[PDB]
């Protein structure tokens, strides 16, 4: 397991535009496209994303060429961002994949919000990292990716990922 095998588990593989669990238009494997309800903005985003017309549709290469930009810029992200720097740092490289799953999902400014977690897990904390991190919206709107995740967070081990 990797960063790139957990997120293509927990995001899945679609290559025609698609709607989040949050409503929004996606493509690939998570692309997130735009927050608008437009359609026609949505496309507008991939073709721009992808450098030709597209009208709409990918292949598996474009979608893994994105795929790879969107891992690196979150991993790039945390890197940047002094909330989260110094928690990334801090963890074993199976609890780094778990923070940029939460960034990749939810972006870097909304994972920094997560405060009193953040200083648990800095704080190897795990079973109360866990207990806290279960207190957000996003594990009621997501539970069961958020309770992979934070098992990966609570045990430092694949074992949510691995028979998936």
């Amino acid at each position: 397991m990797n960063i790139f095998e957990m997120l293509r588990i927990d995001e899945g593989l679609r290559l025609k535009i698609y709607k989040d669990t949050e409503g929004y238009y996606t493509i690939g494997i998570g692309h997130l496209l735009t927050k608008s309800p437009s359609l026609n903005a949505a496309k507008s985003e991939l073709d721009k994303a992808i450098g030709r017309n597209c009208n709409g549709v990918i292949t598996k290469d474009e979608a893994e060429k994105l795929f790879n930009q969107d891992v690196a810029a979150a991993v790039r992200g945390i890197l940047r961002n002094a909330k989260l720097k110094p928690v990334y740092d801090s963890l074993d490289a199976v609890r780094h994949c778990a923070l940029i799953n939460m960034v990749f999902q939810m972006g870097e400014t909304g994972v920094a919000g997560f405060t009193n977690s953040l200083r648990m897990l800095q704080q190897k904390r795990w079973d109360e990292a866990a207990v806290n991190l279960a207190k957000s919206r996003w594990y009621n709107q997501t539970p069961n990716r958020a309770k992979r995740v934070i098992t990966t967070f609570r045990t430092g081990t694949w074992d949510a990922y691995k028979n998936l």
